[PDB]
């Protein structure tokens, strides 16, 4: 299994800007306004779990439709509020990679 | 102000599988743990912001320091979750903004 | 006067009406323990939605529109209705694991 | 298994609201401050479970955790109520009236 190529991170950060500024939103994208939102995504994909017992690979289409929705939105969020705080997230993944493979060698 | 081009989304769980592979981790790493691994991350987020009453960007070394670094855990769990439930999570997204526009 | 709380229910009613609500629907069978807490985080998540645009400033939520105020009754409720269910279900007395966290925090504290 | 008759939700909130006023505290309780503590204690209980695919099962020293992050999560909970002028006990009292007709 694999994701596909595109959008990268950066490809996502440049889409919701562009969605965000047309719209005149960017005055509502304080971190902490982002931050609360994206405990309120990741709630909505905690409903998704909360009755079903570990045994979605096999969930059907219409239910791993909700959860594609829901994985998204939690990204989206993720990468709003991390843009806000400029903090250039696909480097700050590789310095905790490396750290990760420094503390559990 | 934007990101970095590299790595991507697969980039990212390329190295983490093989990161948690490496160390017989797979185990642990079942859809609900993933995801109760995600909700910790977004807690310790929450904790740095808590008492900040009503500027990140003019934050202490030590506190931009521990942002990135929770930001790319919440990162990294969500990529983790997403490869562990087979969702293609570049692709999703771009349905979901569509989505977004379509409500806008 | 100034603002209280209403005596009851207690911390141990809310228990018992949420055991029978479930016990007339047969749903404890769906009640193990992370179960509860993912329920509890999706219900702190509706509670996180109702905030997320507000920013904080006088004279807040207690100036909010009825149905906002509505929602966030309704929210904080589920929030401890869940936390309930869930320290029930792992065997956690619930009052006296507070008084336990206050001498903690008098310490923590002095 | 029941819990104890007391505390009550209506001295939890008097003993947190004298705790915060005996160290001059409660200028930095605003709702979304205390919503956001709240969120972090949430995080920490999810941590506990987090690699668990039984709690009374638990080694002595996690089910303290367990007690204390539990406690913390609903004293935030009290201490938002209070501040919010929510009639917390009431609330819920509605709220199970709203679930038996929800879920006739
Ligand atoms: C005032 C109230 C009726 C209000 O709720 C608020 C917020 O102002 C918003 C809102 O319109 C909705 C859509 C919101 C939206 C944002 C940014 C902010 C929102 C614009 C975002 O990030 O995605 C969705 C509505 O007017
Ligand atoms: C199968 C799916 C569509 C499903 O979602 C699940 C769960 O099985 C429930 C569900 O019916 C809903 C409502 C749920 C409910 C419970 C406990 C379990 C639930 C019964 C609770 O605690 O309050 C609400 C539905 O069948
Ligand atoms: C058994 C207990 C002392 C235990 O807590 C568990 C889990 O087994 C882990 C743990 O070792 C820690 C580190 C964990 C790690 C994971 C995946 C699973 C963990 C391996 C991850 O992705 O982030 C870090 C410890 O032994
Ligand atoms: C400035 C920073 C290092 C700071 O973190 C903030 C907050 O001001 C607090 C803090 O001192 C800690 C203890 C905090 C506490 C509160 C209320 C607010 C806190 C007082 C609460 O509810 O429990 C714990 C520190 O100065
Ligand atoms: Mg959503
Ligand atoms: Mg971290
Ligand atoms: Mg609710
Ligand atoms: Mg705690």
């Amino acid at each position: 299994f694999s994701f596909s190529p595109e959008p990268t991170l950066e490809d996502i950060r440049r889409l919701h800007a562009e969605f965000a500024a047309e719209r005149d939103w960017e005055q509502f994208h304080q971190p902490r306004n982002l931050l609360l939102a994206l405990v309120g995504e990741v709630g909505e994909l905690a409903e998704l779990f909360q009755w079903k017992t570990d045994g979605p690979q096999g969930w059907s289409p219409r239910e791993r439709a909700a959860l594609q929705e829901e994985l998204s939105d939690v990204l989206i969020y993720l990468v709003a509020l991390a843009a806000r705080c400029r903090v250039d997230l696909p480097l700050a993944v590789l310095s905790k990679m490396d750290i990760n493979r420094r503390r559990y060698p």
